[PDB]
């Protein structure tokens, strides 16, 4: 599998520039499990206006720059909240080598959550948000079908951002992913398997 990789980490609205709260536990475990890793915390405002275009631009730029520097480089893309929308929008721009280098995509509280994608799980790995529509799903594409087999889209029941049927907007459940034991284990398991084969 991968001997060198970058975890690209795109944070939620109003999180300070830095690692997201969403993936710190699973990232510690992946980094310990797979050597030759580093992290890119996507540079963008994560602004209340929900404009993530600079986020998508820097995810694409970082993959393309990582491959130009060393075509052996693998990637995990991680997106939470506004960052999960940024990550979704980056996928159609990552084709060919860039497509093949991204081994896994981990999304939590995805505004672009789409019904019935094989990548869809709830906080326990179950189906309670399997047919859920994110708050932005009516006017966005989310995870393209050619990405679904290497995506894990985690939507906790009652998170109104990824499941409009289970709540209104930014519910308490939307804020619980970073310290949900099962979310962190599933994410870690998924990431290691993606980097290792």
């Amino acid at each position: 599998g991968c001997s060198s990789y970058v975890i690209i980490n795109t944070r939620g609205t109003s999180e300070p520039q830095g690692p997201s709260v969403g993936f710190r536990t699973m990232n510690t475990r992946i980094r310990s499990a797979v050597s030759g890793g580093s992290e890119y915390d996507t540079v963008y405002p994560a602004g209340i206006d929900q404009n993530s275009a600079q986020g998508t631009a820097n995810i694409v730029a970082q993959v393309k720059a990582g491959l130009a520097r060393n075509p052996n480089t693998c990637f995990l893309l991680e997106g939470y909240s506004q960052g999960a929308a940024a990550t979704c929008n980056a996928l159609p721009q990552l084709t060919g080598a860039a497509f093949d280098a991204v081994k896994g995509v981990i999304l939590i509280g995805n505004p672009e959550h789409k019904p019935n994608l094989a990548c869809n799980v709830d906080g326990n790995g179950g189906k309670t948000t399997f047919s859920a529509r994110g708050i932005s799903a009516a006017f966005t594409q989310g995870v393209p079908s050619n990405w679904v087999s290497k995506t894990l889209d985690i939507c906790i029941y009652g998170d109104g951002v990824c499941d409009v049927s289970s709540g209104f907007g930014i519910t308490p459940q939307h804020l619980t992913y970073g310290y949900n034991t099962n979310v962190q284990t599933m994410g870690a398991n998924f990431g290691i398997k993606a980097l290792q084969g």
